[PDB]
């Protein structure tokens, strides 16, 4: 039962920060631009110990699947070749991201009907927010 309040099916609705967020995470000007545009779908579904999250976009489409805790290894939509982990603190699910010296970490938190992205790069946040889809 965990995870439960995320498993499901997620349309993003809002953005703010993002395009400044990708500067600084290292992203182009034209995938900034394209992925900027994207209104991605969010699946999050269980099964045991294993979490997947799949992110569905005409900009890219994306499936990680992991264990609380436990590090692996991710491609991200802007090409990033990282190491992930990520953990559940306080009920949030915090997704690091470790690459080149750098680190950059995603929050995602239920808060009322909605399912909030916060990204954090230094000393940039962006916040996405999702509703169910
Ligand atoms: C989601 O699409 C893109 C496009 C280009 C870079 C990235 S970095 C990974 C992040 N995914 C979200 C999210 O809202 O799910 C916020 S941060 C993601």
């Amino acid at each position: 039962h965990m995870c439960d309040a995320f498993v499901g099916t997620w349309k993003l609705v809002s953005s703010e920060n993002f395009d400044d967020y990708m500067k600084e995470v290292g992203v182009g000007f034209a995938t900034r631009k394209v992925a900027g545009m994207a209104k991605p779908n969010m699946i999050i579904s269980v099964n045991g110990d294993v979490i997947t999250i799949k992110s569905e976009s005409t900009f890219k489409n994306t499936e990680i699947s992991f264990i609380l805790g436990q590090e692996f290894d991710e491609v991200t939509a802007d090409d990033r070749k990282v190491k992930s982990t990520i953990t559940l603190d306080g009920g949030v699910l915090v997704h690091v991201q470790k690459w080149d010296g750098k680190s950059t970490t995603i929050k995602r938190k239920r808060e009322d009907d909605k399912l909030v992205v916060e990204c954090v790069m230094k000393g940039v946040t962006s916040t996405r927010v999702y509703e169910r889809a």
